[PDB]
């Protein structure tokens, strides 16, 4: 349907959007910033996390009564902690992380240990 | 350079790769499969977690210096808990999650809460 | 560059904007309206407070260096408590306050107590 | 009338001028200086504050007896805390603060939350 | 004049606007969503209440109400509690409610029981 | 169908009509007049409440709800308390209330706080 989420909760430290059709699918972003000591000098570390929550229905064609709904919680969380000062290397790590996750996802969502895949640093294109 | 990572350790439910150039940037995948109870039925739920860890040098934009060993730790983790049966909706949720994360990342890595982004469902 | 600030948070009686380039320079406005008792009558008093906060790099005049991350916090706050009924005299007092502040600022930011300034009433 | 204030109290840390006509309108400046630690080096922080106090009369045309005065305290305070070392950025912050306050003042003095205004950094002219 | 209200209080659950001229007349919207068990099915029930509050003066001819002491509180409130899922029947009920309110509105405000009116279902 | 409601209960203070097809959907009007002290003047305050009650069924596709057990209660209520003497300002408040309700009506019934709307005084 490609309908965009509508916002529900603002806190200056979190944001909480919701699917207007299904209230069971939430999308939150939490950003926390504080000073850390990197070697000789202090920097500003920003732990972001992005949590998407859903509750799809568990359906077994011969077994699941449609009247009594059977739902399952599913969640995808992503934490990103590094300094704003060095966000260049933060993002360079993010790209490699996302690409390697993509390499693994087909194995992971099927409950299989991704024993074959080979990750990479500094992914180009 | 795109020198791909080298496997270093496999034990239990974990896999651990490392950058052959520096030992500081590593990549782990943990997988925990077990039965979940949802309503009257039980389904096999998989908990994947993918953890990339680095310890880079802090590189200030204005500055340029090969003599600083100023280092911080950085980490990006992604957890995915969902049944194998609904892996269709799990992957749809993953696509939507990745797209919304991309919408937000330029604000999030800069310490700004993404006030202006528009998250979507069922990206196409 | 005069890149205007971006709204980031609205809650209660506060508004919070931020510089889209660095998250360190923010701008808040708090507004508290409630009844005040002055003599036999009561009037609606407004307490505005406008707080601009920054965390800039310390820039020494003689020096020039892109490799220092020496940072201090700086803050400028302005509070205005007065009834809505006398907002005429409130604004007149605000004009006089701003003009006298301007008379003093070159001494005050330099650590010098403005011994030589001449504050006025009803600036024209 | 454009009559300038006359000085009443000197303390080496405060200054207190008064309107010779109305003693109820005071103007004080407090300057406090002390060393702070900015990152690697110590600097001299100077917390200035400028407080103007007044007591205008509350007048309701049909209601306020002229014989019994009804007065209200009103106050405008301004705190400025930063190092003398970095007074360049202190003043660059002051200008933006003053301009944004000007954007808001019409809404603020009328008891309205300035929900429309848009502030700015590095205001030019 | 039809000057429109301006915003005073935001709570993520409550919104409160005020008349910029008269602070006595306010308008709040409160919303509360939570699950509810209808038979054997859980649905998300939303209860929205809309409260407009005012403080008119009691006008007596021959009495110059200096100080505006003779003053009355008046309030109009509207509660709407129903499933987001059955929001269709909720809106049908709202239309029928508004129309029947309009049938009674002249009698009720004059302190008289609207014995004469005849309400309707499914106004068209 | 726009079949109009028919009368069920009369109380001299309460009126209760019902849908002749569905006894679950009812419509009551309650009125209470009594004196009130505004400042130094007593005026006759009338509080009218208008309560429409319904019982929709929770429609789940794939579930033939034989016996109609999955059923929900929904209610829309409106309270109007003010002087008969200031019924002019009461009616002005009612018009502004209805218009602002209409501004929020689509958001509120969907379970979403109407952060975007802007209410008005003195709609014309």
């Amino acid at each position: 349907a490609q309908h965009n989420m509508r916002l529900q909760l603002t806190s200056g430290t979190s944001l909480t959007w919701v699917d207007p059709n299904d209230f069971r699918s939430t999308f939150r972003i939490n950003l926390n910033v504080n000073q850390k000591v990197a070697g000789a000098v202090s920097v500003y570390n920003a732990r972001s996390e992005v949590i998407t929550n859903r509750a799809p229905l568990v359906v077994i064609e011969g077994c699941t009564d449609a009247c009594s709904v059977n739902r399952e919680n599913i969640s995808i969380r992503t934490t990103i902690s590094g300094s704003v000062e060095n966000k260049a290397a933060v993002l360079a790590a993010l790209l490699d992380h996302l690409h390697n996750l993509g390499l693994a996802r087909d194995d992971l969502v099927a409950g299989l240990l991704p024993t074959t895949i080979q990750p990479v640093v500094e992914y180009t294109g």
